[PDB]
C-alpha cells in the first residue's frame, strides 16, 4: 500500500506532465497522495495563471463576512455577520490596516503558534464564495474554469444525464480569516490555487479516519450534534491542533504559497487559515474513484448547510432514499 501514514505529498510536475489533468490526479493516486486527504502541487516553472494582477481591484465583494467566534482558544465556533459591499482595493487596504494587519513574527510556526493564541480575540472579515475566475482564457493547463464538469462525470460513469453546472469560486483573505473544519458537499474533490499574496495553512485529517474526527467534534460541540447529525457541513467549528493531538486524532499540516496547488480528496476534513491579504480560486471536482464517495456522504437536512441548485440532482441520483429529507432541509 503506499503511503501507509498518510503524509501530505508534494508534486512538481513537468510541462508534458501538466497537459493532462485527469491523468496527473490518477497518477497522484497511483503513489498514494489521496491517503493523506490533501496533496500540493507545485506547477512547472513555465506555467503561468495570468500574466499580471495588476488589473483586479475593481472586482466586488458584495458581501463581505465578518468571522466572530465564541468558545475558547481551541475549540470554537464563528458565525458569520454580513457586512457592506466593498471592491478588493478597498478589501487590501482594509487587510492591511493597523487593525487587521498581519503581526510581527518569526517564521510560519510562530505564526501558527499567535493565530491559535489569538485568533478568537478578533474577528476578521473574509470576502468568500464569489463566483468567478483570475485564470487567463489563454492559460491552457490546470485552469480552473475549464475543468472537465461533475455532471459530465456522473453521465460519463453512470449513463444519466443531469441537470446542473459546475463554476469556480474567489476567495478574498486577510490575517486570521478561517475556514473551519468540513469536507466537500458530496464528499467531492476540490483544487485551491493560490493567485496572490500571503500564504494559507492547512490541516487535514486522512480521509480513512475521518469518523474520529467526526466523534471528537460530536464530543465538543455537544448541543450542536443534537441539532444535526452531520453539523460539520455547516462548516462553523474549530478544532486546535493542540486539541487534535490531545485526543489522538490523526491529522497533517501544511502552508501554501502563492502560485501553488492544493487537491483535496473524497471525505478529507480539513481546516485552516490565512496569514495576511491573499487572493484564492477553487472548484470542485469529480473522478471515477469518487463516485462511491458520493454515494455515502452525510448530510444536513436540519435547514443550515443549505448549498448550490447543482448538488440537488447528485443527492436524487445517487442518494434517492435521502432525496425527500434532504430536500425538506433545503425547502
Ligand atoms: O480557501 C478557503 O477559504 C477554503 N477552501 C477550501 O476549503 C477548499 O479549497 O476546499
Ligand atoms: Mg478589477
Ligand atoms: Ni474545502
Ligand atoms: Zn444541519
Amino acid at each position: 500500500a503506499q503511503n501507509p501514514n498518510c503524509n501530505i505529498m508534494i508534486f512538481h510536475p513537468t510541462k508534458e506532465e501538466f497537459n493532462d489533468f485527469d491523468k496527473y490526479i490518477a497518477y497522484m493516486e497511483s503513489q498514494g497522495a489521496h491517503r493523506a486527504g490533501l496533496a500540493k502541487i507545485i506547477p512547472p516553472k513555465e506555467w503561468k495563471a495570468r500574466e499580471t494582477y495588476d488589473n483586479i481591484s475593481e472586482i466586488l465583494i458584495a458581501t463581505p463576512l465578518q468571522q466572530v467566534a465564541s468558545g475558547r482558544a481551541g475549540v470554537f465556533t464563528q458565525y458569520h455577520k454580513k457586512k457592506k459591499a466593498m471592491t478588493v482595493g478597498e478589501y487590501r487596504h482594509l487587510a492591511n490596516s493597523k487593525k487587521y494587519q498581519t503581526p510581527p513574527h518569526q517564521n510560519f510556526e510562530d505564526l501558527e503558534r499567535k493565530y491559535w493564541k489569538n485568533r478568537i480575540y478578533n474577528s476578521p472579515i473574509y470576502g468568500a464564495d464569489i463566483s468567478g475566475s483570475l485564470f487567463d482564457e489563454n492559460t491552457k493547463q490546470w485552469n480552473l474554469g475549464h475543468l472537465g464538469t461533475i455532471q459530465d462525470l456522473l453521465e460519463k460513469e453512470c449513463g444519466v444525464v443531469i441537470e446542473g453546472v459546475n463554476t469556480p469560486y474567489l476567495y478574498f483573505g486577510m490575517w486570521k480569516t478561517t475556514f473551519a473544519w468540513h469536507t466537500e458537499d458530496m464528499d467531492l474533490y476540490s483544487i485551491n490555487y493560490l493567485h496572490l499574496g500571503e500564504p494559507k495553512t492547512w490541516y487535514v485529517v486522512p480521509p480513512e479516519h475521518g469518523q474520529r474526527l467526526e466523534r471528537l467534534a460530536r464530543e465538543l460541540f455537544p448541543g450542536s450534534s443534537r441539532g444535526c447529525g452531520a453539523f460539520l457541513r455547516h462548516k462553523v467549528a474549530l478544532i486546535s491542533p493542540t486539541v487534535l493531538k490531545e485526543n489522538g486524532i490523526p491529522f497533517n499540516r501544511i502552508t501554501q504559497e502563492a502560485g501553488e496547488f492544493m487537491v483535496t480528496f473524497p471525505y478529507g476534513y480539513h481546516a485552516g487559515f490565512n496569514h495576511g491579504f491573499n487572493c484564492a480560486e477553487a472548484i470542485n471536482f469529480a473522478t471515477p474513484r469518487w463516485i462511491d464517495y458520493g454515494k455515502m456522504a452525510s448530510q444536513c437536512s436540519c435547514g443550515e448547510a443549505r448549498v448550490t441548485f447543482s448538488m440537488d440532482a447528485f443527492v436524487r441520483i445517487l442518494q434517492p432514499e435521502r432525496y425527500d429529507l434532504w430536500k425538506r432541509g433545503q425547502d
